[PDB]
């Protein structure tokens, strides 16, 4: 064995994994068929993802990891082009053959700003963290085979001698070569069936300039300074600026549009589909009158997958290699950072005890598979809620209340870790949560609300129920559970901009 761990993929997941393991005394080799710099989506940070980066940073004493959670710290240390800003998620609803209303908006603001991650710069910086801590990296390589033996792993490489390790982590995405060879991936049982078209653009107009100013919308935050979701019956489109930070230099804006394949299947080239969308929804088109595409569109016809298992004696698939649902709500980054946080202490224990058995990693699998399942219910039910603004308004409080509870839970874990310095206590506290992979992590009342609300939405889809009935059923569920949630007034449906505290 020339290494302790081989990591496939040098993106943020592989890089952070490599950094924390190398920091902790393991000899790590990161392999990637691609090379930096390169484009990637997965751009909208969340409260959870920020807390998870800070937890990773504190758990392994790597300060630079925490920089990646704060836009001001990204600008200062990674570079001024490396992010935009977000003060929350905003949602504007539209329908075909009718004018769009600036009152069909919800936007619950954050207290602390978060980042729109320009992944080419963020990921390259992350790899630099790993390299500076002693992880080895080989870019632009070709893996010829991966052998999983009872005494380790052996990876054959084109035009080089094979490399050996005790353990292999797949930190790649849809191209997970372990996933392909292990036969663990499937689309069976997934409620979400969606496609995605995405690119980066110049000269994308702000929501306030294109559609309605703050004096009209009454939003507490500029939608320009938010992850903006334009939602409609068959899909949604994101507007994620990198050019909205007063000290930023990036000129681009990320644009992605997604369809529920059960309701609309695209047939034509990405630019033609984009123009058809804008004709259908002229309000959305107001962003793009002077816009130009700065890259080729990428089209993915089906973005959803899960896995039946993701750990063995000698391997672990990180979340992107295991399952993905949708960009909606940006749950992928969350699941990724939490999975690293759960896995890394176990890999260290394994390497120190020289014991490599599947059962040691079972809670990593339990978290990841539960997270993908929860993500599938969240997103599938959301796409059904896209049918009507009032329904969306009621529905978004189910997501928000859960996310707020999970964020608060992670914030508390971080506080305890910062002051106690007690890594083992933290690891055990995260593992002891009652609902790993669920939005609240540990609230039986919230998970009751989530389960029952998803049942309402699936039944509404299945039986084509009237949207007013569904919205009301959700509202009554929120009222029933509200006493056991954060005291934000989630049942006050007329307040479309739910504030913290
Ligand atoms: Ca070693
Ligand atoms: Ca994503």
């Amino acid at each position: 064995n020339q290494y302790d761990v081989i990591i496939i993929g040098s993106g943020i997941a592989g890089a952070l994994t490599g950094a924390v393991l190398a920091k902790s005394g393991l000899n790590v080799l990161i392999l990637d068929s691609a090379q930096h710099p390169r484009f990637s989506v997965g751009e909208a940070a969340t409260p959870e993802s920020g807390f998870l980066l800070r937890l990773l940073s504190k758990r392994f004493d790597i300060p630079e990891i925490a920089y990646l959670s704060h836009p001001d710290k990204i600008i200062q240390h990674v570079g001024s082009s490396a992010c935009g800003i977000k003060l929350g998620f905003s949602f504007a609803w539209h329908q075909e053959n009718a004018p769009s209303s600036p009152d069909h908006l919800v936007a619950p603001p954050l207290k602390v700003p978060e980042a729109h991650l320009f992944r080419q710069d963020i990921d390259y910086f992350a790899l630099m963290i790993a390299l500076k801590h002693g992880a080895e990296s080989r870019q632009n390589i070709k893996i010829e085979s991966i052998s999983l033996n009872d005494d380790g792993v052996e990876v054959a490489l084109s035009n080089a001698a094979p490399v050996k390790a005790a353990f292999i982590i797949d930190a790649a995405a849809q191209g997970s070569p372990l996933s392909r060879q292990l036969g663990l991936r499937t689309t069976e049982g997934l409620a979400t069936d969606t496609c995605s078209f995405f690119t980066h653009m110049l000269n994308v107009k702000s929501y306030e300039d294109a559609l309605a100013p703050l004096s009209r919308t009454r939003s507490p935050i500029e939608l320009f300074k938010s992850t903006l979701h334009h939602i409609f019956e068959e899909g949604w489109l994101w507007v994620i600026p990198f050019n909205n930070h007063p000290q930023g230099t990036n000129q681009l804006c990320s644009i992605g549009f997604q369809f529920n394949n059960a309701k609309y299947r695209p047939t034509e080239a990405p630019e033609i589909e984009f123009r058809k969308l804008l004709k259908k929804y002229p309000a959305i088109g107001e962003h793009f009158k002077d816009a130009v595409n700065a890259r080729e569109w990428i089209y993915a016809p089906r973005i959803n997958y899960r896995s039946v298992q993701n750990v063995g004696d000698r391997f672990c698939l990180l979340p992107q290699a295991t399952g993905f649902i949708d960009p909606l709500f940006s749950r992928g980054l969350i699941t990724t950072f939490e999975s690293i946080l759960r896995l890394a202490p176990k890999v260290l224990d394994a390497a120190r005890s020289n014991r490599w058995q599947r059962e040691q990693f079972i809670e990593v699998e339990r978290h990841c598979l539960n997270a993908v399942a929860t993500n599938d219910q969240l997103v599938s039910c959301s796409y059904e809620a896209f049918s009507d603004f009032h329904l969306w308004n009621v529905w978004h409080r189910v997501w928000l209340s859960g996310s707020n509870l999970g964020s608060a839970f992670l914030q508390k874990l971080l506080h305890d870790l910062e002051h106690s310095g007690d890594a083992r206590q933290f690891d055990a506290a995260l593992e002891a949560v009652r609902f790993p992979g669920c939005l609240s992590l540990d609230s039986p009342a919230y998970e009751s609300l989530f389960r029952q609300s998803c049942q309402v939405m699936q039944q509404a889809r299945e039986q084509a129920r009237p949207v007013a009935e569904t919205a009301n059923a959700l509202h009554e569920l929120i009222k029933e559970h509200e006493a056991e949630l954060l005291p934000l007034g989630y049942s006050r449906i007329s307040n479309r901009f739910i504030l913290k505290v």
